[PDB]
Formats: C-alpha cells, structure tokens, sequence
C-alpha cells in the first residue's frame, strides 16, 4: 500500500476490506449541515509535561515519537471520557499548496493536515486500544501556507537527517504547543484511521482553526522520500486519503 496509481487509496480495499466501513475517515466537514451541541465540553490539552524521543520516515510520512508510558501528554474534555495520551504526530502533505488535507471544509482543501494521536489509558496501551471503538483520539490541526510558524521550525531542520525510509534521528525536547492554533473550537464525529488498517476506532477532533506555515517549511516536506536509501527516488507527496462518504454519521460543532 503506498499513494501511487498502482498501490493507492483506490486499492486499499483489496487488502483491508474494511476500507468501504460504516466509520471511515477523512470526511468533508459541511460547515451548514454540523450540529451546534452545547453539550459539548471545551477540549483540555495538558501537553507541558510532554516528552519527544525520536523522529523516523516510516516510508509514509515522518513520525515524532512521545514517551507515552505515563500521563505526561494528555487530552481530555470536549467529547471524551477518560484521558487520552500523546503518542505520536505526523502531517499529510501535497505536492502543491491547493491540495495536502485529509478532512476537507465546505470542500476546501488545505497545504497540510497534522495529526496529533492518542491513545485510550482504560486500555493500557495503543496496541490494545486499536481493539475499542473508543481507542484512540485524534486532534487534526489544517495547514495554510502564510506566514511562517516558530514552532515548527525544530521539525523542519531535522527532515535532512531522516530523508529516507527507515531513518530516525533522536529528537528531545520538541513542545508540541507550538503548532496549536489560538483557538479550540472544533468540530467532533466518529471514524477511523486514514492509513492501513484503517481501524475504526477513532473519536476526531478537528479545530476550526488552521495554522499557518511558510512556503519553505512546507518545501522541506515535499523533499522527502518514501524509498529507502539506495532505490529510485521518488518523492513523498501527496500521502492523503480522499474524503469518504459520511454515511449517517453526524459531525457536531461546538461553536
Ligand atoms: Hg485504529
Ligand atoms: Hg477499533
Ligand atoms: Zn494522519
């Protein structure tokens, strides 16, 4: 599985039927069709304490690796119950800047979507909460290219070391409240994770607001490769799933 003619999203079925799933996700957010819920509890990122390890081009995108084995990096509030963990981050690109996001909004597509991924604690470990249709929490951050991010500014130095698949490089000391937006207002629904094995198990928390990047930093991402040191160069771009049909489903806002 891979994002070319031969191996891309269109094929994915063929390996993981669970593809064409009732929950699957990305989804186009219609901004007139969500439902305002005043129900809905404002999000709690406790992130202060957060611990990065490592990063590493897994040959799909590139990972930055928390220490998750204690409450250091939480989540809770908004739509959850429990408290979630930060396990890892990744984004979705494009090779232009029209297209890159996963979820789109009104159909509008964006330069890049960060994922930020956490696991469920009632279950013990990431492993194990893939098993739950609660397991995992997932915090989608959009990207514009404008001005340029400070934050983000650690990652972008660093994608020389890790240009192929299966290189890492050690990565301490990387705050992740850097690459939040001002504001948490956000939309929430049920789907699943948008690379193989596609499991149903995520509760999405997509913010309302994006952030935005310079057209450097985003160049840097579109410099990676998806092969590995020695093979063919081929570029990693466009490593995102289309949208995918919302099924019944209800998107909620909580603004
Ligand atoms: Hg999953
Ligand atoms: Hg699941
Ligand atoms: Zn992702």
């Amino acid at each position: 599985w891979g994002y070319g003619k031969h191996n891309g999203p269109e094929h994915w079925h063929k390996d993981f039927p669970i593809a064409k799933g009732e929950r699957q996700s990305p989804v186009d957010i219609d901004t007139h069709t969500a439902k305002y819920d005043p129900s809905l509890k404002p999000l709690s990122v406790s992130y202060d304490q957060a611990t990065s390890l490592r990063i590493l081009n897994n040959g799909h995108a590139f990972n930055v690796e928390f220490d998750d084995s204690q409450d250091k990096a939480v989540l809770k509030g908004g739509p959850l119950d429990g408290t979630y963990r930060l396990i890892q981050f990744h984004f979705h690109w494009g090779s232009l800047d029209g297209q890159g996001s996963e979820h789109t909004v009104d159909k509008k597509k964006y330069a890049a979507e960060l994922h930020l991924v956490h696991w469920n604690t009632k279950y013990g470990d990431f492993g194990k909460a893939v098993q739950q249709p609660d397991g995992l929490a997932v915090l989608g951050i959009f990207l514009k290219v404008g001005s340029a991010k400070p934050g983000l500014q650690k990652v972008v130095d660093v994608l020389d070391s890790i240009k192929t698949k299966g290189k890492s490089a050690d990565f301490t000391n990387f705050d992740p409240r850097g690459l939040l937006p001002e504001s948490l207002d956000y939309w929430t629904y049920p789907g699943s994770a948008t690379t193989p094995p596609l499991l149903e198990c995520v509760t999405w928390i997509v913010l309302k607001e994006p952030i935005s990047v310079s057209s450097e930093q985003v160049l840097k991402f579109r410099k990676l490769n998806f092969n590995g040191e020695g093979e063919p160069e081929e570029l990693m771009v466009d490593n995102w799933r289309p949208a995918q049909p919302l099924k019944n489903r209800q998107i909620k806002a909580s603004f």
